[PDB]
């Protein structure tokens, strides 16, 4: 099944678990065949993290990130673990935003305090 | 030619000002022709200027990895055919640590769509 992403290629090869309105974990295996192919750029990190945000609120729009901090380079070969917290949302000024992080052998490589989106 | 970015491509066409230090002004036109995508993703357009900014830290002396990023806002959206202009502000450089900050604004036609408040550079 596949839904929205203004970016064509979706970076998140399996959603491992999720909690309606509350969290979400994914990941995503990065091989050395990747459309965006050797490190997987760390704007390329909050794109995922981002998708996975946007499966777990699942029209929405990425309206702003902040607090992001890449500890570390992911390589092909190293396979992202990715969890998403769904931290406010509102039926009204139509925003919600979520934080995330994301993992490479249960060790973080990297931090977002907040992505927020917006409807339609 | 030069430039670090673990991003494949260079999302800046061309420099049309700078000011060691200071700032720097760069074009991005927009075309159907592409890798990302159909409208320009905006982690792309962080991209777009965090190659700017790299490209002034460069001439401001030495790799610099991007570490961080925060106050992004992302107002109107990019289409193809939009010609980015994009403009980055060295913030500072404590470079005891090892670390550069710049700001970073791009504009389509006259209006901002986007803002970046902070981004980090640093070590190697």
């Amino acid at each position: 099944k596949i839904l929205p992403h203004r970016y064509p290629f979706l970076l998140v090869d399996k959603v491992i678990y999720m909690q309606p309105n509350k969290t979400i974990i994914g990941l995503k295996q990065v091989s050395t065949n990747e459309p965006f192919f050797q490190i997987m750029p760390g704007v390329l990190q909050i794109e995922a993290l981002a998708q996975l945000a946007g499966i777990l609120c699942l029209l929405f729009l990425f309206a702003g990130v902040d607090g992001v901090r890449w500890k570390k380079p992911v390589l092909p070969g190293d396979t992202l673990t990715m969890q998403a917290n769904l931290i406010s949302f509102k039926s009204s000024l139509g925003i919600a935003k979520l934080s995330g992080v994301g993992y490479v052998n249960g060790k973080v490589v990297i931090n977002i305090s907040e992505m927020t989106f917006a409807l339609s």
